[PDB]
């Protein structure tokens, strides 16, 4: 069954075959869509079938699909799980896997770099000092004095979900956040619950705006713990604008490297907790959602009375107009200190071009409309336009809870 | 199966069960979301107009009444008997309204029950047609005080004798391509343009030039009818700040009134009932404006603001985008148009669905079309999860009629 996708700008059609190869379930049904829906312990029994299928995925891309490479390679995958109920990725593997990942995350507008990920096999890792170590390297390998890299480093995967490795940070670096007495917060909205973790597990907090958070980090399902990531490894940039000089005097800086550190990765059946990525930040994230979400820091109304708009009527777009100078000042900033950076107008358009490469060259490529579309000026981008299937191929990212919520706490 | 919908920026949870009324498919699987795609006998037809009555007698508190079981058993010999049947009046009102409560793609649903209904059902030519048109457009502009209306002509009997108006809405401005080779006017109307010319309308050849009307009455060819001009408001566009804003010669007219649709009540079809409310700003502006496939006047724009055209990581076009849009409502506002803006209108709809939450059991709503074309993300609904489902009475789509008209 092929099925046809058009952009509506351009009129172009294509048809996508690779929906044929998803697995899992969306969260829709014939009858509801859960499009919108931000969010829609495993036994040798339905592994071996996980790693056949991945390892026979594995083999077509190398060309070697049925030769004795890869009947071998069943075969001992085969008697590593009867045995050792699990089984362990060669190098290749793994690297193939995580691009995979990154490659099939159908919310992704950066999909074009997938090929490029440096990976760091940190499965030898056992104690979070031996985690700190690691991520210490990635965020200095990743930074590269602002020439950004693509990065993640891959932890040791599950095994009994007892001995979990967790970074129970949701990013490597961020701002913490500090509830105040008279309900106002100091910092970063979004981190107020992590912050207070932070602080009872012994951080001293300075209760500053821009403070970054320190490192919690689980090893093989003990306790977490705290580490500070070595100040001249946060490259950060301090936000102005290259006409207004009184934006400086906001005092906002963001900082460079993006890594989402709480997500989990899926390979073939086996599932790596821990697996902080980073690339490098589109500035919307920064300017629209980080600093004029109502829930984050929300200097939309200050941008605006500095800018002297008409506050008084929501139809004088001030909200508007004061969210496109925040989002100048975050590519005007990041530009000028040569911190990697790319505007919405410049990824969606990659995008599109990598989407039809990846109709051309794998039959589809999944995408979240909801998710790629920017979150200022939709229908100005080409993905607005665009028609995506989005559906569910492993390898995979995948969202879990929260450590705090399961961890079972020894003391 | 009883569903919640969280809003992210609130932690506002709804709980939704009307999803299990509905019927109609979305066009998803649990192997693939289809959110993102633009369009996915005389026996099926008393179950649906039992549906349709159940749920009307229901919502005047008469569920097993008398009258209710008369009436099922009236329409069933009805249908038994003429193979169709006919909606009382007052059916006939609950059922418009309710396709407009049911459109889950429209954000501004939180005025549905203030529609006003025009029975056209006993028209029979296309001038008919055309005089319900002019009545409708004249009432629901109501001199800049625009009132939301919609008008229902004689629905379908077995697709020879549609009745179709074949604009895509009533008012609409003309385009045609140019020996020069790009396109004047507007270019979303090129094909229908042509058709009207094709047809013997003498095109001002402007960039704003109304285009006639395009009646089909009982499957007959249809017939050009110039609305009178001055039946049709328009706004000339200027901007509260920039004096140049007025040389541009932009103008738009002050009625959205969608025509192409096709309105389900109880299983019958009504292929012409076109219907209008007023615009949100961004449909003008961020749309009609500055799509590609448009006006696309956005170059022009940021060329008179002598903005940075060098590299797109200046913003130009999202900072024209802004002013295009301040402009297109402080005409609007100045000339005692009705329009809502982005922001308005999204914070009705989050009221809208919690009131559909709280007296319905839920509202379908498709966050691909709620969510504004610009500024997304400082809007309410953006952070709002939103279910999608289809439910009866309804609004489809329907194929245009140039395709399928035996000519
Ligand atoms: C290199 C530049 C990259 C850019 C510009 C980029 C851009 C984005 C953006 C804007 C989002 C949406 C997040 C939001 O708006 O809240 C996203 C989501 C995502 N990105 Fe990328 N990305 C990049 C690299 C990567 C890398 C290296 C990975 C993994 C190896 C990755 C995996 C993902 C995943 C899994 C999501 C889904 C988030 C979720 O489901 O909540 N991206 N990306
Ligand atoms: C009264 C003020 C109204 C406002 C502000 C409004 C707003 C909107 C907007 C912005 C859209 C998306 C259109 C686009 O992006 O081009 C839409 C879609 C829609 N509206 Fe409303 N609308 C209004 C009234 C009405 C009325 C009176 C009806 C019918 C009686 C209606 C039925 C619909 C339908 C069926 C759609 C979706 C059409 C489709 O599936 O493509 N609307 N509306
Ligand atoms: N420039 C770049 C480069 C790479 C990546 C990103 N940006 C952004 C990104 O995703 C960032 C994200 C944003 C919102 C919610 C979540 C999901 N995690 C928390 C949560 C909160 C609320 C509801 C559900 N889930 C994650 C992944 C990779
Ligand atoms: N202010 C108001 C008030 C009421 C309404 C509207 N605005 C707008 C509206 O419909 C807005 C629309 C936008 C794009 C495409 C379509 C659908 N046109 C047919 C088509 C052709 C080709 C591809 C896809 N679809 C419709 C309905 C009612
Ligand atoms: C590809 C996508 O389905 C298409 O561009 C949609 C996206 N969202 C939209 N949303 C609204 N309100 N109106 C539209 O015309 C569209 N177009
Ligand atoms: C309700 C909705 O699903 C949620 O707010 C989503 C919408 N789209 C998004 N798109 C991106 N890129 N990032 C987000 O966090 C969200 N949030
Ligand atoms: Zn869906």
């Amino acid at each position: 069954r092929f099925l046809k996708v058009k952009n509506w700008e351009t009129d172009v059609v294509l048809t996508d075959t690779l929906h044929l190869k998803s697995t899992l379930e969306t969260g829709c049904t014939e009858h509801i869509c859960m499009g919108s829906i931000m969010l829609p312990v495993r036994t040798k029994d339905q592994l071996f079938p996980l790693a056949k299928e991945f390892l026979d995925q594995y083999y077509s891309s190398i060309k070697r699909f049925g030769s004795k490479a890869h009947m071998d390679r069943l075969e001992e995958v085969n008697k590593e799980i009867e045995s050792t109920s699990t089984y362990q990725l060669k190098d290749t593997e793994l690297i193939y896997g995580a691009k995979h990942a990154w490659r099939n995350a159908s919310r992704c507008v950066g999909r074009i770099q997938w090929s490029k990920l440096q990976v760091f096999d940190a499965r030898d890792c056992t104690t979070a000092h031996g985690m700190f170590n690691y991520i210490c390297n990635h965020v200095k390998y990743a930074t590269n004095k602002g020439n950004l890299r693509s990065a993640i480093t891959i932890f040791p995967q599950r095994t009994d979900g007892k001995h979990d490795f967790r970074v129970w940070n949701s990013q490597l670096i961020r701002y913490a956040g500090y509830k105040q007495p008279d309900g106002s917060t100091l910092g970063d909205p979004a981190n107020v619950q992590f912050t207070e973790i932070c602080i009872q597990q012994g951080w001293k907090a300075p209760r500053g705006r821009f403070d970054v958070l320190p490192l919690l980090l689980q090893a093989n399902g003990n306790d977490p713990e705290l580490f500070q990531i070595p100040p001249e490894l946060v490259l950060e940039v301090p936000i102005r604008h290259p006409k207004f000089d009184w934006f400086k005097d906001l005092g906002l800086k963001w900082y460079g490297l993006p890594a989402v550190s709480n997500m989990l990765l899926e390979i073939g059946g086996l599932e790596f907790s821990a697996c902080p990525f980073s690339g490098w930040y589109m500035g919307t994230e920064i300017g629209v959602r980080d600093y004029c979400d109502n829930s984050r820091y929300n200097i939309l109304e200050e941008v605006a009375k500095k800018m002297d708009l008409d506050m008084r009527k929501t139809s004088s777009l001030w909200k508007d107009q004061a969210l496109v100078e925040i989002n100048i000042a975050v590519l005007y900033s990041f530009q000028s200190d040569k911190v990697t950076i790319v505007d919405h107008h410049s990824a969606t358009e990659s995008f599109i071009k990598h989407m039809e490469n990846e109709y051309r060259c794998r039959g589809g490529c999944p995408a979240d409309w909801v998710w790629i579309v920017p979150p200022m000026s939709g229908s100005i981008t080409p993905v607005f336009h665009q028609e995506m299937l989005n559906y569910r191929l492993t390898p995979s990212f995948e969202y879990q809870p929260d450590p705090w919520n399961t961890h079972v706490w020894k003391g």
